[PDB]
């Protein structure tokens, strides 16, 4: 476990992650994809070997001894709002049960079905506190990797309110 364990948020590719091991935003058939994925698979293509998992689950696959952990949230293209969300939660109690397993002390995780999956709306509230009901009860470091600045401030004054 880490000593004091923290929430963070870093605006940078999360495949240059300072963490022990990394969540991957993944499709369920394990293609390289896009966003999150597509630097996940240009970084790690090794953890792509029977990555495929369906939705609302997640498979860790070694690249040498660092682990890419494939959580494959709903496309809320397809899933309804009330079924997408059912399978955005679970995703990351998925990622949470992984995390403890692999008894790492740090994890890189990217927001979850806020992209190509969001459905075309702003689910940074919604992914981010379904991230924060799974991993609360860990007790890795968790480091947030997003790419916009003002999701950045978004994401570091929901960590800050709870502090
Ligand atoms: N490579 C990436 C892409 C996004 Br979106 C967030 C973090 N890393
Ligand atoms: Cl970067
Ligand atoms: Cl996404
Ligand atoms: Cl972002």
């Amino acid at each position: 476990g880490a000593m004091a364990p923290s929430y963070r948020v870093k605006r940078m590719d999360i495949a240059k992650n300072d963490e022990e091991c990394v969540v991957n935003a993944a499709n369920p058939r394990g293609l390289p994809g896009d966003g999150v994925c597509k630097a996940v698979y240009k970084k790690w293509p090794e953890s792509f070997k029977n990555s495929a998992t369906p939705v609302g689950t997640a498979k860790t696959v070694m690249c040498g001894t660092y682990p890419v952990i494939h959580a494959v949230g709903p496309n809320f293209s397809n899933y309804t709002e009330s079924e997408g969300d059912r399978e955005l939660a679970a995703a990351y109690r998925e990622v949470a049960k992984e995390v403890t397993r692999l008894g790492v002390n740090s994890v890189a995780i990217p927001l979850l079905s806020t992209g190509v999956y969001s459905g075309g709306k702003d689910r940074l509230t919604q992914s981010l506190n379904h991230l924060f009901t799974a991993m609360d009860s860990t007790d890795a470091d968790v480091v947030i990797y997003c790419r916009d600045k003002e999701w950045e401030k978004k994401i570091s004054e929901a960590i800050q309110m709870r502090t």
